[PDB]
């Protein structure tokens, strides 16, 4: 039996569950009635994460921990924000903001040659940087930053997902891969691969490279090549994110500052 929290508790009769959206815990589309108490007759489209039918006691503990983490972090434009929850007299439902256009990898893959400009791709990169600047300032390490874990809203807002949970190897920094040392600097390495994903329109990184070979290539100092539709300045930003010593990588503050200047100058 879970403790009630009046700040976040939505009644179950205010939540109409819809189609399944995604299958590490089950997610469904839903409609919430009267979230903003200013307008109690308004319907809001929401994503509702829950446990699977064959879920353990440890899975419940993780999903509770995930909910409590999201309360502490607070609201930002470029993250999947908590909107409410159903904890009492039924299954745990963690209600969050709905992102109608899916994850960023599929969004880009679908829109390969409506078309997206150069300015749209750098804007997309800036919003992911701005959202990670926030999560870093709230002391939250992602551990798994990628285009699959960025969602896209109806109004083209990039929202970071699956942040701070208690193949992925191609996004991990060497220190994270070898020693399991996850830091804010290892999330920058992962952001570098996320840039490479954006400017390849959802490309698969290190293609035809097995797991055993990828350990050696990074140790020896090999990196991914420049994309075709991509400037030199933006590739230097990728290469700086992929610096071997973690202290020498840029911060998300610097990346936000650099990307803000680039979006302004791009057409
Ligand atoms: C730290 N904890 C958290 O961050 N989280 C807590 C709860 C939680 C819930 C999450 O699920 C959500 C949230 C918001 N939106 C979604 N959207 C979709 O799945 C979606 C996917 C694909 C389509 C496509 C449908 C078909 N057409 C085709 C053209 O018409 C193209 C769009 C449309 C929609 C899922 C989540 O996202 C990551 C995992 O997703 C399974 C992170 C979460
Ligand atoms: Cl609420």
């Amino acid at each position: 039996e879970l403790p009630e929290d009046p700040r976040w508790e939505l009644p179950r009769d205010r939540l109409v569950l819809g189609k399944p959206l995604g299958e590490f815990g089950q997610v469904v589309l839903a409609e919430a009635i009267g979230l903003d108490k200013d307008k109690p007759n308004r319907v809001t489209k929401v994503a509702v994460k829950m446990l699977k039918s064959d879920a353990t006691e440890k899975d419940l503990s993780d999903l509770i921990s995930e909910m409590e983490m999201m309360k502490m972090i607070g609201k930002h434009k470029n993250i999947i924000n908590l909107l409410g929850a159903c904890t009492q007299d039924g299954p745990l439902y963690v209600i969050v903001e709905y992102a109608s256009k899916g994850n960023l990898r599929e969004y880009l893959q679908a829109r390969r040659p409506e078309q997206l400009s150069s300015k749209d791709l750098v804007s997309c990169a800036y919003q992911v940087a701005r959202g990670m600047e926030y999560l870093a300032s709230k002391k939250c390490i992602h551990r798994d930053l990628a285009a699959r874990n960025v969602l896209v809203t109806e109004d083209n807002v990039m929202k970071i997902a699956d942040f701070g949970l208690a193949l992925p190897v191609k996004w991990m920094a060497p220190e994270a891969l070898f020693d399991r040392i996850y830091t804010h600097q290892s999330d920058v390495w992962s952001f570098g691969v996320l840039l490479w994903e954006i400017f390849t329109l959802g490309g698969s990184p290190y293609p035809g490279v097995p797991v055993e070979e990828l350990f050696k290539l990074l140790k020896e100092g090999h990196r991914m090549d420049k994309p075709s539709n991509c400037t030199n300045e933006l590739y230097m930003m990728m290469r700086d994110c992929w610096h071997a010593v973690p202290s020498q990588r840029p911060t998300f503050k610097q990346l936000v500052e650099d990307l803000d200047r680039i979006v302004a100058l791009t057409s």
